[PDB]
């Protein structure tokens, strides 16, 4: 059908025709894969909830969200440790379903390093979760923590 | 930076995590949104770029999106006795666009389509105050998919 | 062991004797994959949730379950729509875990044809819903919408 | 018609869906229905059909069915000094017969196994008023497994 | 850099000195796979729900975990059947986002043997579980019946 | 023994299961216990194998456990002017070791680190009442991780 | 080109005959028939071949056969504290045999079985007065299996 | 080396041109030029070059033009009852044609359409004045798309 | 054949021994010998090989050793705003040398290192009261490890 007609080809500098067809299935309000990067505070010898309704929030673009599937979980000491001492974090996963009693710790071998630590969620626990929910417990001599949640907007 | 997938594995893992990556807390997006406008008889609607910015489509939180490519189609029936047919205008700030990209429906009962790309050069921001194109058409209505990416 | 005896042997038109074991391992109320076409009724503006409650009944063989594992959902304009339109309908998936905000559309490109769509659950989503739950929300400018629910009942 | 498995994805994923497929509510069903039958001493029982037609089962919506093959085993001891047996005898609805597939136990302690298939040419429909074939024994009841085909 | 020191290597007899580095990732409280064999006693007509709880114990060692993921359940009946019969066991699983209605019956070729039977959880249904929560019904003639629950502690 | 990963099954599956198997509901455990210990200026400490076996680490339920490698890490800064380091001596029943196993910060702002493995012929069991290793260090605590074999 | 079957017909053919064949209302016919017999403590039985022309084989229209080889399993439970056991003594109109097969169950529960093949060269008919083989057993009854040529 | 572009500039550069080339203000161009004809139920309708010379179409300041093809659709509804057609007689200065190339719908909501190819001895200009071909139709209106070069 | 040594034994086995062989109660020893010196500031400091004979070492049974190569650390920080120094000067009973290996460190909280290889041809044995090196730095104590062979 004399292959192709349109407007130049490829390496082009003007518009061009689109021979479109049928109106496509389409989505407005579709899902998103994030890293939500966002701090929390932390006293010393109390274990902090880290509310899932954190990562709801126009800071991240995903106020218009209402649910997420939660994939792993990173955090770093965000301040100093006390004097003397190296800091360290811990994490302790949460599921409604039934919360689970790890303590994931990772520790830093300089003082003025952060430490580190993460887990990931196998596939049989990505559920959603809402923001009431909580998504694990933190603990650390310092005082902030900062977090990086890779997750799954829908 | 030690993840998988497909794995068999049912319970949590350790991730042996390092320094503080570089993070974004505000990342870019490419869509394909969809709306529609509605349009007169012979009478050229230019199409703000304010409408991509909404809560409807969760970039209320952008204010600048650099358009890719439009896709048009009629969105009701045309008048009695005709076929539907849709114009496209490209519009640039730097200097609007003579062309009318037009495509016809081949059954009454059909809708019209036709769409045009904006090569590289083109693609620069525009904001809500800015235009997208003229849509001429003997459809009331007029159902859009722009391909852009939201920054 | 003079290998086979037995009566004929492959293409046969008699009864042929079967050299039975062991008593197996059995299920009287087995599991079952199934496609249940059925319609629901829809105003305009207003999202219907779809029961599934209706998966259960007697005219789908499956009155005999009391949970299923939904998979996937699709969805066909059943009417015709407004005068001067195009039919459209649009699928938000719902989840006892957290409802989600998708607004999966899918619209017909002729006013006398059928406008279609529908939504993919992921694994770590097919969960067992009973009979009170809800699957969806279902909008549509058409007044009914015939669906057609791959699930797992068991 | 574009549905995967063993992906990757964690979210739902939008299905391109076209025209309204042929559909089904009432489909077929192979299965393979197991239940016990009480028999006397000496004498035969004809199993009805309409013992795979219940709620048990999943199949009251059925009345008609394809039975392929059936498999006996004994379900309770013999009598004393003896060892288990069965026999089963072929009912067809066009001209019963004569046969008397029988299996014997080895050890008093053990159930008596013997079963028939029904070849491709005698495969037609039975309902509930029909007979399957006879059942004789010395243990009070016998256990079945007919692997059948429900429409 | 003269390769390796250290002292003798590989086949030896003696302490040799470990060049470690930074603090690593620790966990004092990980995960467990483990088969959990245990009894429940079963009356005759009455479908027995084997609790959770029944996982979480010191006889175990896993006195310290709060969760549980099932993957597979499998049941030996423990006694002898009654006068004339034939042992028989039934497993019908419990999901609290949906109870199945599956009867899994496994019977014994031998009066004097143990019937057996068991199920898989797909992937999609292994999600954690409290001592609350029941794994199953279980039913037989024998008046007790021996499980072995392949599970995940966490 | 018949089970199967990765699969596409979305619903409950039955197994095939036979004789009951071989089981055992204190199985061993091999472990890497993290603990940190105190410790004073130019004194030792006997390690007390005690420590390993405590519900904090799963473990109160077992009484005696197969060390195999130690490794040890400061805990806490130096004195001033000073550099972190740690020595470890083997312990052992049946002889002590007069081994010092020393490892030395090259930064005052770092841990000091270092370990010693117990080879196949010293690895049998220990109880709480018996010792691992001398640890002497200029730092106030000192943190371990053994990895051994709880039984 | 289909699914079962396929292209066969499916509805009657026509066969182009030709001569009239050879024909024989009355062939042989080669079976194992199963039956049992009573046998006394200490006492040897001598099976008559009459036991082998009987309606219940379908063979009442035979008077001769032709025996290949006899298999015997013991039919009822042995004394108490005694295993099962059974002996074969061949019987032939031309000189009788010696020889006294014997078989022994291992355990108590299960049947004592034997057999002896009957060579070419023995293999003549034997009419219903006749005697096959001398059974002897702890078992009060013993079942047989019997492959022959009836003619 | 980059991502996209890569190694181009990004800013101008400098050529090196040479002598003064042959120019052309006013270049011959090859087009699609789209456009309809009302159409009276029974007569045929001629169609003038002149159409061809429009602003509309960029080519008021053409004179000429040398058609190549003619294709022709229906652009309004048919009379009730019947399909839609359309037919084609070309019409040149050295010889007018006699055929009526026809098409019809096959569907009463479509388009009727046909074509003819001018061969390369025909191809000469038309002014304003010619006429290239004459339409005859049911629906009033029909729209027309000439692939021709204007000099 | 096993999991752990295998075939092995696992208990004594007898050797076959010979002659009386060559012994020697007192064999060489080549070590890696740690050891602090204290340092004033501006002042160089003379190593004595004395301090390689220490029972610290278990080399207080010697009396002489043959020294291959000389590293050194510095122990303590460094005087304010200054970064850790140390130079190495080598001495010899048959002429002393004049370089001054230095090494500095890039970071304040970081030790200063540097090391000097003695030749084949110069490695003669030292007693106590000898010299191997002086020691110039910043750091009133530094850290040395010298690989040396005990005789
Ligand atoms: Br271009
Ligand atoms: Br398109
Ligand atoms: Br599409
Ligand atoms: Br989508
Ligand atoms: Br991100
Ligand atoms: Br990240
Ligand atoms: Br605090
Ligand atoms: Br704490
Ligand atoms: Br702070
Ligand atoms: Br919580
Ligand atoms: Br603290
Ligand atoms: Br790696
Ligand atoms: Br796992
Ligand atoms: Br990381
Ligand atoms: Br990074
Ligand atoms: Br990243
Ligand atoms: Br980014
Ligand atoms: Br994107
Ligand atoms: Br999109
Ligand atoms: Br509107
Ligand atoms: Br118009
Ligand atoms: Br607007
Ligand atoms: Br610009
Ligand atoms: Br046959
Ligand atoms: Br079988
Ligand atoms: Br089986
Ligand atoms: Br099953
Ligand atoms: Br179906
Ligand atoms: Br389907
Ligand atoms: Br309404
Ligand atoms: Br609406
Ligand atoms: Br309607
Ligand atoms: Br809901
Ligand atoms: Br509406
Ligand atoms: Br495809
Ligand atoms: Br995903
Ligand atoms: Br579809
Ligand atoms: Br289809
Ligand atoms: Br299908
Ligand atoms: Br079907
Ligand atoms: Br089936
Ligand atoms: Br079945
Ligand atoms: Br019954
Ligand atoms: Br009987
Ligand atoms: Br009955
Ligand atoms: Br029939
Ligand atoms: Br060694
Ligand atoms: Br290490
Ligand atoms: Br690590
Ligand atoms: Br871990
Ligand atoms: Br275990
Ligand atoms: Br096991
Ligand atoms: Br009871
Ligand atoms: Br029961
Ligand atoms: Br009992
Ligand atoms: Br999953
Ligand atoms: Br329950
Ligand atoms: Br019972
Ligand atoms: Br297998
Ligand atoms: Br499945
Ligand atoms: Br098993
Ligand atoms: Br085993
Ligand atoms: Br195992
Ligand atoms: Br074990
Ligand atoms: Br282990
Ligand atoms: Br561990
Ligand atoms: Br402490
Ligand atoms: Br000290
Ligand atoms: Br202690
Ligand atoms: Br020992
Ligand atoms: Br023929
Ligand atoms: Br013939
Ligand atoms: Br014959
Ligand atoms: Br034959
Ligand atoms: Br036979
Ligand atoms: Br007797
Ligand atoms: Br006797
Ligand atoms: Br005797
Ligand atoms: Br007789
Ligand atoms: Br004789
Ligand atoms: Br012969
Ligand atoms: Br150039
Ligand atoms: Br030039
Ligand atoms: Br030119
Ligand atoms: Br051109
Ligand atoms: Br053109
Ligand atoms: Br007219
Ligand atoms: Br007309
Ligand atoms: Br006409
Ligand atoms: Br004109
Ligand atoms: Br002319
Ligand atoms: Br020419
Ligand atoms: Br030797
Ligand atoms: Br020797
Ligand atoms: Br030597
Ligand atoms: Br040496
Ligand atoms: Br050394
Ligand atoms: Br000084
Ligand atoms: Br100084
Ligand atoms: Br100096
Ligand atoms: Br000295
Ligand atoms: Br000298
Ligand atoms: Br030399
Ligand atoms: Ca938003
Ligand atoms: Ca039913
Ligand atoms: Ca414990
Ligand atoms: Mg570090
Ligand atoms: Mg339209
Ligand atoms: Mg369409
Ligand atoms: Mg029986
Ligand atoms: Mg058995
Ligand atoms: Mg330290
Ligand atoms: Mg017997
Ligand atoms: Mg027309
Ligand atoms: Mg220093």
């Amino acid at each position: 059908v004399k292959p192709n007609r349109k407007s130049t080809g490829d390496n082009s500098n003007v518009v061009t025709m689109i021979r479109a067809g049928s109106y496509p299935k389409v989505n407005p309000t579709p899902t998103w894969v994030r890293a939500i990067p966002f701090e929390v505070s932390v006293q010393s010898g109390i274990a902090f909830k880290v509310p899932v309704g954190s990562l709801f929030s126009a800071n991240f673009r995903t106020d218009s969200f209402t649910s997420v599937t939660v994939m792993s979980v990173r955090a770093w000491t965000q301040l100093t440790p006390p004097v003397n001492e190296y800091s360290f974090v811990r994490l302790k996963p949460l599921f409604k379903t039934g919360d689970s009693t790890e303590e994931f710790e990772g520790r830093a071998s300089n003082i003025n390093t952060r430490a580190s630590v993460g887990y990931r969620i196998p596939t049989n626990l990505r559920q959603n979760t809402v923001a009431a929910d909580n998504v694990c417990e933190v603990r650390s001599n310092c005082r902030q923590v900062a977090l990086v949640i890779s997750c799954c907007f829908n």
